[PDB]
């Protein structure tokens, strides 16, 4: 028998308490063949009948109605406990069984895959890791907080790599549990924020009622709140006896935006078993003492008139359910194979590094103009590390991944990673030392990709969320944030890095390095304020490195300076000047005072605020000086970072807008 267009509709749509879109299901069902369904789990290892029976009756529904089912395995995170332990493996097997345990209650496996979140994420972990950092870049925290005191770790990654998975796969369609609700429709939201009209339907299913009073769903601290698939006929029998129970019908629960299901005095989790585990089969129904009722609603009726007396609808169920697991239970008795998964499935319930030589890191402001000030800071602390440590090393980290999670600068990866090298050119041209390494973080994850992104939740999940918002001052601009602050820290121990050095712009997000490894990690602080901005005390009157020979010219002619001043922009830069060549000389007309050396800042003052250095021969000597200072840096401006610029004044123009 093929089911009519409208047949196959119906069908499918009778999976989902509630659908997305019924127009997106349907424009599904009428033109595309094989339509992605998508469900994932994190293998616990104790499958309950609602994972057992009822997932298997809308996955043969899917398949029915002509789609490809497929099970993303959430396994990725047993990678955490791997190096000791091997939990891998262990969650595999644990899986493989649930899959067994599949096989066994009647799932069609003809039109049904699973993946594995280790292999399939580690094969393109470019792609993946990438969509995640964007999907926080492109939200407000307050929105990744939604999908999941204050107790909240960084279980504000989990959202996003879900959300990830869901177009990884290419789902059509998210056939989770109504709990799932928020990320899910996270997934939506998502493609709008990149243009794309084709929406995931959210096909969301029912959650099995609690079998005690009160619970609104099963429990994973109470065996008796749900029946589970390795129980043997006598505990059946007894969970469902002491099962709540009221007399009366079994009206729709209204749906809450969270998903979560709502204990009643009204459901009645024996009429809800009924309706999922026995009804919701194609061609079920339930006897009780020679009479057979065809719908849910007429057992429910009879229940509820009292023709069938609250102990025989009990007895109904608890030999309707031994019918179910009975097949199961036979083939873990009879298929060895089968047998050895489950009892290896039992046996699970049996419950850094410092560098010898100093080692300093820092990173590179993802700015597309950096003031001269923070460049002179960076060219400074490292100096200044080395002579302390010549023994020792530096690291300049450019943020190619960290700095698009944050939306800095337009937020674009190529634009972003185009500042970076310009602006970290010009930084070594302008006196960064050649003894400093310059590593990209796509150096250090693609370098140990695995690794990183497990060190990365290994913190995430030691620290608070409302901790890592404090490190950014108390409020993160996007949920990108949360991600970079990590980022450091890993990147920190991945470089095996003794010290991280911190400029103006990145407050106080580095510390978060120092607090983890608990203080075994020092803070270096950069030294800036010696090159201040031009204009009169209380835009493009900043000194940065990418200013040309006009920009220079232009800026100091526009630095504010008065006669008789022994305070002001143009001498804090002279001053600044003075101090680094260990001296400052000025040519002047004799007569106009004549050639003369300062050689100390005092002297420079003295001679300004009240005397003879008119500020036009103080400029002439800065000006020149800023120029001979910055030639080679200038040079590859118009030379061979020409074509890299491009692309920078192109990201400016957009952020105008
Ligand atoms: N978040 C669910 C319970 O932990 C499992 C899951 C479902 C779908 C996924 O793509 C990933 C995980
Ligand atoms: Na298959």
């Amino acid at each position: 028998h093929h089911m009519n267009t409208d047949e196959r509709y119906k069908l499918l749509r009778s999976v989902g308490e509630e659908c997305i879109q019924e127009s997106e299901l349907r424009n599904l069902i009428e033109k595309k063949p094989l339509i992605r369904c998508y469900d994932g789990f994190e293998p616990s290892g104790r499958m309950h009948i609602a994972q057992g029976i009822f997932k298997a009756v809308n996955v043969n529904k899917c398949t029915a109605a002509g789609c490809e089912f497929v099970f993303w395995v959430a396994d990725w995170f047993a990678l955490m406990n791997d190096k000791v332990g091997g939990e891998l493996e262990k969650i595999r097997i644990v899986g493989r069984y649930l899959i067994e345990v599949w096989k066994a209650a009647g799932m069609d496996m003809d039109k049904v895959l699973f993946l594995w979140s280790s292999e399939e994420i580690t094969s393109h972990a470019d792609t993946y890791w990438r969509m995640v950092l964007d999907i926080g870049r492109q939200n407000t925290i307050a929105r990744i907080k939604k999908c999941c005191g204050t107790l909240t770790a960084a279980q504000v990654l989990y959202p996003l790599m879900q959300c990830c998975d869901i177009f990884f796969l290419k789902a059509d369609i998210c056939q989770l549990g109504l709990d799932q609700r928020k990320v899910n429709m996270l997934a939506r939201e998502y493609c709008d924020l990149i243009g794309r009209k084709l929406k995931p339907v959210i096909l969301s299913h029912h959650m099995l009622a609690g079998l005690k009073q009160g619970q609104a769903k099963m429990s994973k601290s109470d065996p008796d709140s749900a029946i589970f698939m390795e129980d043997t006929e006598e505990d059946v029998a007894r969970k469902i006896r002491q099962a709540y129970c009221p007399r009366v019908k079994q009206s729709a629960s209204a749906i809450t935006d969270d998903g979560a299901p709502v204990a009643t005095d009204d459901r009645n989790p024996v009429l809800d078993y009924f309706q999922c585990v026995v009804y919701a089969r194609p061609g079920a129904a339930a006897t009780i003492d020679g009479t057979t009722y065809a719908t849910y609603e007429d057992l429910e009726q009879a229940f509820v008139s009292d023709e069938v007396s609250e102990d025989a609808l009990k007895s109904c169920l608890i030999d309707e359910v031994n019918a179910l697991l009975e097949p199961v239970r036979q083939h873990f008795a009879s298929n060895e194979e089968a047998h050895e998964l489950l009892e290896a499935v039992k046996s699970y319930r049996k419950d850094p590094a410092a560098p010898a030589k100093p080692h300093a890191c820092m990173w590179m402001p993802a700015l597309l103009k950096v003031p001269l000030d923070v460049a002179e800071g960076m060219i400074k602390v490292t100096k200044d590390f080395i002579a302390a440590h010549p023994e020792g090393t530096v690291t300049l980290v450019l943020p190619d991944w960290s700095a698009v999670a944050s939306d800095e600068i337009t937020g674009v990866e190529k634009d972003i990673s185009a500042a970076l090298q310009v602006n970290c050119a010009l930084l070594k041209a302008y006196g960064l030392p050649s003894s400093v390494k310059i590593v990209t973080e796509n150096e250090v994850i693609l370098g140990n990709c695995d690794d990183f992104w497990v060190s990365v939740i290994g913190i995430a999940r030691k620290n608070l969320l409302s901790h890592v918002e404090e490190l950014y001052g108390g409020e993160v601009r996007n949920a990108g944030q949360v991600i970079a602050a990590l980022m450091r820290v890993a990147t920190a121990l991945m470089l095996s890095v003794s010290h991280v050095i911190s400029t103006s712009l990145d407050g106080h997000i580095n510390a978060f390095a120092r607090e983890y490894t608990k203080e075994r990690i020092d803070c270096v602080q950069t030294l800036e304020g010696r090159i201040p901005a031009l204009h009169r005390p209380g835009a493009d009157d900043v000194l940065y490195l990418d200013d040309n020979d006009m920009d220079i010219r232009r800026k100091i002619k526009k630095a504010y300076s008065a006669p008789n001043e022994e305070a002001n922009p143009v001498i804090s830069v002279a001053q600044h000047l003075l101090a680094q060549h260990g001296a400052l000389s000025i040519e002047r007309g004799e007569a106009n005072g004549g050639n003369v050396s300062y050689n100390t800042p005092e002297a420079l003052v003295a001679d300004c605020g009240s005397g003879a250095l008119h500020p036009a021969d103080l400029k002439a000597a800065v000006l020149q000086l800023l120029l001979d200072r910055s030639a080679q840096a200038r040079a590859l401006l118009n030379g061979e970072l020409k074509k890299n610029m491009t692309v920078l004044r192109n990201a400016e123009k957009k952020m105008a807008k």
